[PDB]
């Protein structure tokens, strides 16, 4: 089984890392963020594994099949699209997912991609803002990192 | 052709921007590092993109075929193996090589690995060092980042 993590850092104090691996026949995700305000922060993969121009170069969400933004949940999503982290109160969040679309191997590989966790609440499509179905409405990057293969 | 970018970041003053393509049947890896001594200093493909220890967490140098260390021309040679930079008496190093080991696709790909820079020269093998069939003596991690995909 393919073994990836993802250490996080950008222009604010929010850090952490993430730990993803092939688990049964899809990719379980797990780790935790910390210095995020309480409550909802947007997720995704984001397409390039590029930190020239901070987290504005990793691109979009990365969306090998053309598809609006949306829900995890969803089939008309993006792949990178893993919904919010939920921050406490003490401002940390914690991942523990499983996901059917983020791939470790093949043409859909998020290795040498990119993770972000925004400012706001992604709205997963149903917002009804110009951006729901692009971003989530999600706002700017509070951190990311490229996701490179670990032990 | 595939393209992939590394920014390059550790316990030091040492920053830089390496870009790797596909070109003809080879890579071609192109970039500049600042801030080093002048002279030759180390530089290699290491096996795991991971960040959480600095770059000591990035592990040995990339060998997926169970090579020892040797300079860039040689057959026996790790793959990640790409000798020296030269940095200037500006402390400023530029690079501009292809490479046939390196690879951005198939099962030898890099995607996702790191590059680093060491404190010294690494001396191809050849230095009569315990570690130069290892690591080529090349000393400590100046700095190192993730390979990402790029546009
Ligand atoms: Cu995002
Ligand atoms: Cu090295
Ligand atoms: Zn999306
Ligand atoms: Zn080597």
């Amino acid at each position: 089984a393919i073994h990836a993590v993802c250490v996080l850092k950008g222009d604010s104090p929010v850090t952490g890392t993430i730990h993803l691996k092939e688990e049964g026949d899809m990719v379980t995700v797990t780790g935790e963020i910390t210095g995020l305000t309480p409550g909802k922060h947007g997720f995704h993969v984001h397409e390039f594994g590029d930190n020239t121009n901070g987290c504005t170069s990793a691109g979009g969400h990365f969306n090998p099949h053309g598809k609006e933004h949306g829900a995890p949940e969803d089939e008309n999503r993006h792949a990178g699209d893993l919904g919010n982290v939920v921050a406490g109160e003490d401002g940390k969040a914690v991942i523990n997912m499983k996901d059917k679309l983020v791939k470790l191997t093949g043409p859909d590989s998020v290795i040498g991609r990119t993770l972000v966790v925004h400012v706001d609440e992604d709205d997963l499509g149903r917002g009804g803002h110009e951006q729901s179905k692009i971003t989530g409405n999600a706002g700017g990057r509070l951190a990311c990192g490229v996701i490179g293969i670990t032990k």
